[PDB]
């Protein structure tokens, strides 16, 4: 084996080393061929056909750049090509874990599936990550490398999901702590997996992405902070940070978050809720699991992908009609209706707890107007999506610290009010969006004035339309005219 | 309905036509999701996830952007919406006929499975319009929007497909023969289809396009030639336009007939066939076809995608082992592997029908060599590739019509010499791959031996690497050295 | 005359209409090419070799564009020919007030060297137009296209410079209110003037444009406000239009306000205020003029461009030499130091009378530090930046204008908090930079004792670097640690 | 002096070494910035603003970058600091010596002006380089970075011009032979200067770059070649090679030999040449130069750039009228008429001895049609253009090293015919352009007919619009019809 060169349209011709080519060259990694970065996104947005795959190679690509040029800046580090080559791998497997439809798997199907259960695509990459390692025979192959698989496979699943539990980490020592800053940024977010996304998701989706990671990778640095070796960006980068997180938040409201793209993501989990009891997935020793239950046997995870969703719509069997007939919807683009969008005010703020009894407070919600039909709450979809800067309530940049040009060795704090006035004073919120899965014009004329009658009723803000959908139904609320 | 906007990566902002939109919005044309533009070469260009829906689209919408700009010059013409909806929609539809990874199937796999046949995509995509307008009460939908179904669903496939038996068409009068050369020129092969995937697999494979169909659109004219009105371009862009034939044919070398790409192609189309007999696909009144027979049926081929890929992958049936075998050599990268690439001498041409012969050339090939194995014929790969500039021998720009600035409504012709001394000589060529399906270092070593053996024999051209990876063999033939 | 193609990389081949050619192919117009669009920019960003020229070509094309569209989209408006042509040409002419290295002329140079008058580069705008009509004898060839010069040259100058004086515009009626919204928008600054800029500046900058103004473009409309018809734009693309601003006043922070791109204006002014006495340009009639005075005749403001700063580089009069070693000292990168960056707290604002008392302030300040060397007010420079949304305090999305999807001729107003609580809470700061005209170790040191130190005297925010570049000036100040 | 980043957007953030820094940083470096790159192109393609100080740079980080790499990839070649530091500086400047509108100036001026002088940019860049290092002080700074300056001053400039005179370089010894082919490759033409302007020139004159260095970077090594190291390429990567001078062409025909352009360059030259005598630089000890003479003395070349073109157009004096005036047609766009484009037919071949003789030949040529004026010699400009592939009339490829995968010091030689037979059969042409300097439409007809008339005689290519503009002339030449 030599190293493998790899032409990538967002980031070049990138070199492979042997043994990443190796981890590569497996069902478990080259499955995420067959999962969309952007779910249903892609039913919105044509050019989103990119899948986790990719986007893999581009995070385990990056992660290689930032912490060769540490090594290349500061040789006192000593970073060694065992550090560099862990790195890149858990650069490389931090996705694998992801279902079919990426963030619509474990963000709204296993929730709704398996509500006793806290999973997460983090926990599944590192259990696919294991059952990777001993299904393919890579612990020799890493040791012919230099690795010390004991150690190192400890900190490649540390550096991806955190401490499997003071300094918490166990396979690198706070001289190495900066390591941990790379692929998965515990402590702020800013880490190669969100370079590689902008950069890749911006180039299908025919937006520009405004974030300059390359910019960001000269001007690091290691500095000792509170007796750990942290990553340090220089002090008049600052702003760049800003714009970083506004730009994350910005491909949220536009790409990632849309209306439509959202309800398509809502659909499709309602096939696999209704599909679930009848599709079977073989795993180990033969035995037979679920959609909700392939998260328990890595063998049959490998094989559940996007998938899925052309298994149920291609299906005959009649236990399935359910599950087919609403992806034949979403063929024919008989889409459950988006009726409007509104916020909580002051600080309201709004429980998962709660989800549930939304579609019921909307439907009784009694608007004076001439209605032909009434509505009830199973016709009524209520998605709340929490917007924030990746830490709630709390603003990343406090937790980033800078370097000056005078004293590169010293690190400092910057806050808001030294960079600007124009930042945002909050860095969370809420959005509902309310959808009406009775389409007709007559349905969803009448699915408004309930909407915004619940919006008036809860002292939500206006919605944009309302004094077009809703003509009568505004007045009567001082506040919005 | 009203006109949507879809936001492409490669043109922009686009804008449909509800017709346009009512076509897209169908089983038949959302297929088009989980097609491949380029097949196996995603397996090489991770880049290239990219499938043939937004291909389509984007075909669409250049081919509206043709008729428009003609129109908008050329009053005269009396181009009308009609015309442009017809063009619009034949650009759509001239790709619903490819099946599972494109270009594999009907080269690869159809030739081989069903020999006697003469299939095409271009066919397939007939039928599949039929069966897409049938199946979807669209006839309607045309009448209300100004289309006169019998005449212009005439016309329509008569732009994909040409004359469906003097002035052969019947879908417009001579007077509109322009119309013909937009979708799917079968001239002189400069239509809107290239532009979309010149620009479009440019962007995904990470490769520079170095056509501007923008230019060529804004020159473009309707001339009188021989009582017809055709297109004619600037005389001053002939140079841009043998550039065009020059990046297609680039493109084909570097991506479309990587010699990876390839050798992946013909494997998933091994495992096709050895899946053929035991897959079945669920068409017209529940009668089940085969991969190789869901092109008699459109409600059966409607299903037919590169889903059949995992289907093989991930079934259990003992009846699809070898099938399932081969494709799980794929995801471990156990590829059968390149020998070489030899080109035939003078006047030599391969037909079809020897295509079959050639590995059993190699095998008895007798190389003055000491070999621990000896090969036979069912162990070479031998893959013939014919590269042109789309006309055979012919030149096609010897088919293109131009005009002068002087005198911008009278057609003239240009000749090579013209224009210049640097063009290329011939317009034709083939080249052919060699790879064994043994794979290990002794077999390669001698499959080596055999394949310049082969070429010595035979008087094709010396093999690039031939003196490294056959020293012993190339001494003899004098021509090389 | 027949309509040229241009090919911008920004754009692609645009058309222009001979008439605009014709305005083009002039002294006043060519005048241009010899103006860099970001001045002293191109000695930070060396991408930036562009000049106003090319921009201008721009903005003429997206002004067609943009009155194209509405026409097209809405033919009740009752746009002609006559109009498109009349917005094309502002557009076009918009720029031509320009002086060398654009703003540093208007917004340095002619306030220090004449502060009594009052000019702006509008202004000088609609001098260069009405000059480069008369000198060109472009009267005669507007009436051969169909304009009226008297009212159609009066609109177009009220498009580039607002009223020459209830509706105050004269060249055309309300009823064509929104064509005043294209080129140069008063009401709210969303004119194509910037999407040019955006696209152009990032191109050459290296820098990635996040703002699609196609998008804009298609999802803009005329809708009735206040018996005046103004364009109005889609109420979801309210975000869209927020990250506009965003991305302007990134942009500013980046690259246009960039600290050593600001002193290189500075300097060049400096060297322009040295030469104005000596540098004679010929104006009408064979008068001479000065730099600071060619504002006063379009003859000799025709000849006055980046030349100039070559003209004082090249001298060999003994007069100039102190104008002259300026320059020289660019060359060498003698630059006078940046020192630091502050701003003013809370409420606390600075007139453009009290610039000129801060370098005396700053050397007044008093550091209890040791100093080799004393400062005087004549080493420091303090450059004031004022940032904003385009509107000082203002927030120019409240003079914006919405329609909904539901009634497309209904046009609404969206509050901020109808929006996102992410946005700013201010839209207008401005920033302080202090600069030492002594360059030595020892200059710089004491320079940032007394910067540190003038910042806590005046309770401004705590340079970043503070801590380290005046560890022993910051302990004093609580607030600051 | 610490490292500096430069933003560029081609390259992106560039690293600076503290030396290149001192270099670049000096009046004759920075005299670059005000020479087009481009010349007469930008007064045809308005993105061409770009200047040669911004190229160079690009030259300078590209020959970094191959150097690097090759290091990393064989530490074998003991590359030092020392090596990459001389590569980069002599990549910086191997652009110094361009004069005025670049290739005009030693292209056409000086040619005309000085005929029986020898010069090219190249000579100059050597003379401007010494001059730089002389008047600046840097070789003092070169030990200080451990550079030899006797060893390495001349090795510099031994990159840049060839041997200043078996091993016939004193700089470097044949064990560093692959050093000479990065910056100014004169084995065969494949160098970083290329690589850059390919890529910076697309950028700005909106037309896409076909060649990917950063591919060509990752597979070159260094392998023996007749007692030689020299850098190879991978066989399989040949066809990339001759699509990278197929692009080259492409980019003269299309851009730097345009038809406009060139006749722009022309006038711009004959106002050059009438403003001559009255021009004056002063050099060194105070003595005058001119335009044609400055090349004598670095001192007055320093101060000779494209502001000469603005210093005449801006001259009052009536001796400069004459060359005033032609500027001034330029500005009005009353160009030099381009009449038509013919080519030699077989051999035959044009000397430069020959090309003053032409404009009479065309003139002398008798047509039998009637003319309302009869022209002169004078009248007639005939550009005669040398296109190749860089090497007259042989194959580079034919001087490129290549080796094969399985042995990577093994260093091959690849025909033509082992390519490709779509190739060139020829690498070397010639094209004849005629343009009128009487612009009126009566001359310009009577031009067509002696200019196609003079073809007939010469047996040279039939004119593309030849049947258009002389149909009475083509019918007399049987060849052509
Ligand atoms: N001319 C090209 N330009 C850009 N990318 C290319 C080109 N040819 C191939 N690629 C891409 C496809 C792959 O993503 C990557 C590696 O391809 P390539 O170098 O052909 O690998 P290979 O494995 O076929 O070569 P080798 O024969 O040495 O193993 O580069
Ligand atoms: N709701 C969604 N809809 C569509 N795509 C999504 C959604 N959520 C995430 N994605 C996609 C887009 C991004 O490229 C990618 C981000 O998720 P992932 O790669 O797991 O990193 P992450 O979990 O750290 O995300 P973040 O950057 O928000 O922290 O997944
Ligand atoms: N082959 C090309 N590809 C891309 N851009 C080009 C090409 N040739 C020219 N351009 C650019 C330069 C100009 O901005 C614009 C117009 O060029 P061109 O068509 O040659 O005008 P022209 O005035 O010389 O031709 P004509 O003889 O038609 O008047 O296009
Ligand atoms: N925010 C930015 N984003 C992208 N590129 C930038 C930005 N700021 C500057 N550049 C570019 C322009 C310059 O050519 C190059 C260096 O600029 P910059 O880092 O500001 O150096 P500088 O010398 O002004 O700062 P300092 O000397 O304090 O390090 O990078
Ligand atoms: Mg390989
Ligand atoms: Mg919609
Ligand atoms: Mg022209
Ligand atoms: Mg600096």
């Amino acid at each position: 084996d030599t190293m493998k060169v790899i032409n990538d349209p967002i980031h070049g011709h990138i070199e492979l080393h042997p043994l990443l080519v190796r981890i590569i060259d497996t069902p478990q990694f080259q499955r995420l061929r067959y999962i969309k970065q952007l779910g249903g996104g892609y039913y919105v947005f044509p050019g989103a056909s990119h899948n986790r795959f990719e986007h893999s190679l581009g995070v385990g690509y990056l992660a290689g750049c930032l912490v060769h040029a540490l090594g290349e800046k500061q040789p006192e580090l000593q970073i060694s090509e065992r550090d560099v080559l862990c790195v890149q791998i858990a650069g490389l497997c931090r996705n694998l874990g992801h279902g079919p439809f990426s963030h619509m798997f474990d963000g709204r199907f296993i929730p709704l599936a398996r509500p006793e259960v806290k999973w997460t695509h983090e926990q599944g990459s590192v259990m696919m990550f294991e059952h990777l390692i001993n299904s393919n025979g890579i612990k020799p192959v890493m040791e012919q490398y230099g690795l010390i698989p004991e150690e190192d496979i400890c900190f490649i699943k540390e550096q991806i999901v955190g401490p499997l539990e003071l300094w918490p980490y166990k396979g690198r020592p706070e001289n190495k702590s900066f390591l941990y800053e790379i692929v998965s940024n515990k402590r702020n977010g800013i880490d190669v997996d969100k370079w590689d996304y902008f950069a890749r998701d911006c180039h299908h989706l025919g937006i520009q992405n405004n974030f300059d990671y390359k910019r960001f990778i000269k001007f690091a640095r290691v500095c000792e902070v509170d007796n750990e070796l942290r990553i340090c960006a220089r002090d008049k980068e600052v702003g760049n940070l800003y714009d970083m997180f506004h730009t994350r938040n910005s491909l949220h409201r536009r790409a990632y978050q849309h209306k439509v793209g959202n309800i398509i993501d809502t659909m499709i989990t309602d096939a696999f809720l209704k599909a679930d009891d009848y599709i079977e997935i073989t795993g180990a020793g033969g035995k037979k699991y679920r959609i909700s239950t392939a998260i328990d046997d890595m063998e049959a995870y490998t094989k559940l992908t996007d998938n899925i969703f052309l298994e149920i719509l291609y299906s005959t069997d009649p236990k399935l009609k359910d599950a087919r007939e609403i992806l034949k919807q979403i063929e024919y683009r008989n889409l459950f209706k988006y009726v409007g969008e509104t916020q909580p005010t002051g600080q309201i703020k709004i429980k998962r707890e709660d989800y549930e009894s939304l579609p019921k407070e909307v439907a009784s919600a009694k608007p004076k107007v001439l209605l032909d039909v009434k509505l009830k709450a199973e016709d009524f979809i209520v998605d709340v999506i929490n917007m924030d800067y990746g830490m709630q309530e709390k603003n990343p940049i406090d937790h980033v610290s800078f370097y000056c040009k005078t004293a590169p060795n010293r690190a400092i704090r910057i806050t808001k009010n030294q960079v600007s006035q124009l930042l945002p004073e909050k860095f969370a919120e809420q959005l509902i969006r309310v959808y009406c899965k009775k389409v007709d014009r007559k349905s969803l004329y009448a699915a408004r004035q309930y909407f915004v009658q619940w919006c008036a009723d809860r002292n939500f803000t206006k919605p944009q339309d309302g004094d077009v959908i809703a003509p009568l139904i505004t007045p009567q609320k001082k506040e919005w005219n």
